């Protein structure tokens, strides 16, 4: 579990969004596993605006932050799960690391701020849904 809190926005994994998130919806994209809902109070996370490919992520199943190298956001095939059929997930970045059911939502950060959140796992890999292209998160 986990979310990004920037301005009056809450960014979560679309497959983990609560009934309250859907009742206060701003934007969602199934192909990216992302959902953004509105908030009353202002958040303090800063979104990275960069092309960094090294950062640190939080892994809840190990209670540990890991430094990782990660690939550029791409269209990657993700196996069928209880949340989605087998499909290409877009804006996804992979790293060699630990990720198991329960780790989605963990923040990936670089020197510039928040890069994205854990969205995939298994096979000794971790996938992160990129949020650096969502420039609108910084305004309105
Ligand atoms: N974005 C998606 O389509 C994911 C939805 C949740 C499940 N997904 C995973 O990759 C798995 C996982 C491992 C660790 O966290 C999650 C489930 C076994 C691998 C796929
Ligand atoms: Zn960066």
């Amino acid at each position: 579990s986990g979310a990004i809190y920037v301005g009056n926005y809450r960014v979560v994994n679309r497959h983990l969004a609560t009934h309250n998130d859907w009742a206060n919806l701003v934007w969602e994209d199934s192909s990216r596993d992302l959902l953004v809902s509105s908030t009353t109070a202002q958040g303090c996370d800063t979104i990275a605006r960069c092309d960094c490919q090294t950062g640190v992520y939080y892994c809840s199943s190990r209670r540990k932050h890991y430094p990782v190298s990660f690939s550029k956001p791409s269209l990657i095939f993700v196996e069928a799960s209880e949340y989605y059929p087998a499909r290409y997930q877009s804006h996804l970045m992979l790293a060699v690391g630990h990720s198991e059911p329960g780790d989605c939502g963990g923040i990936l950060r670089c020197q510039h701020g928040v890069v994205g959140i854990v969205s995939t796992g298994g096979n000794g890999l971790v996938g992160f849904a990129d949020v650096r292209d969502l420039l609108w998160l910084d305004e309105e």
